[PDB]
């Protein structure tokens, strides 16, 4: 498994969700990214699968006003541009 160092815009989100390190696994980043969604309550509570990330740095990072966890390929696209192998 490959260790990755998230860039500072994503390390900011990661630490906010409860992490502290600079070397992670993609599985960990994924875990903390959901933890962040919970703690900022970025989801529709009448559709908890639609994340509303627009007035939040996760939206600027993703370039998405909102997205569903049915298709987290946006997350994967954004990790490719914000993790250093």
């Amino acid at each position: 498994i490959n260790q990755v160092r998230p860039k500072l815009p994503l390390l900011k989100i990661l630490h906010a969700a409860g992490a502290q390190g600079e070397m992670f696994t993609v599985k960990e980043v994924m875990h903390y990214l959901g933890q962040y969604i919970m703690v900022k309550q970025l989801y529709d509570a009448a559709a908890q699968h639609m994340v509303y990330c627009g007035g939040d740095l996760l939206g600027e990072l993703l370039g998405r006003q909102s997205f569903s966890v049915k298709d987290p390929s946006p997350l994967y696209d954004m990790l490719r541009k914000n993790l250093v192998t």
